[PDB]
């Protein structure tokens, strides 16, 4: 048992919601909230934008020593670092950016980070300014994750066409 509430539950191990993942974050205080990163760890927008501003530039600070030190991330790649106020870690997570012209198929690579933690809060990889398809993303989650996520999914409208669209 754990303390996330309102989720349809999609197979075994996979559950959605329509809510604000930073919300969600500092409601739940998961043990892991997953970022929607890029490689150089530069949160300026979408869910990154809007979990760093949640921390009030903690996340990015600490993030900007990571790569000093370690570099640039895969794409397909994570790396763990604190969760700040929002959960204790978050994982920075790299799915391809479709309008940068990324391999769509490393989708499937950045979903299998997951399986490294036994239960995450996390958005759909590759969805929103990243410019895949949302429900295909859901998809690849599905198939590759085995550990316990719970989406949180922004846009009311596109919950429910993954729900109804949801095979
Ligand atoms: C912008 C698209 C979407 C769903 C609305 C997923 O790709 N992005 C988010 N999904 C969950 N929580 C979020 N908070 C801020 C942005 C955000």
């Amino acid at each position: 048992v754990n303390s996330f509430s309102g989720y349809l539950k999609l197979t075994d191990n996979v559950y959605i919601k329509n809510a604000d993942i930073v919300e969600e974050a500092k409601k739940v205080k998961p043990t892991v909230v997953v970022n929607a990163a890029n490689v150089y760890l530069k949160h300026g927008g979408g869910v990154a934008g809007a979990l760093n501003k949640a921390t009030n530039n903690a996340m990015q600070v600490e993030s900007d020593d990571y790569i000093a030190t370690n570099g640039p991330l895969k794409v397909g790649g994570s790396c763990v670092l604190s969760g700040h106020n929002l959960a204790k870690h978050c994982l920075h997570v790299v799915g391809p950016n479709v309008n940068k012209g990324e391999d769509i198929q490393l989708l499937k690579s950045a979903y299998e980070n997951f399986n490294q933690h036994e239960v995450l809060l996390a958005p759909l990889l590759s969805a929103g300014i990243f410019g895949a398809d949302p429900i295909h993303s859901l998809r690849v989650c599905v198939d590759t994750v085995r550990t316990n996520v719970y989406l949180a999914v922004f846009d009311k409208n596109l919950y429910d066409k993954l729900v109804s669209s949801f095979l």
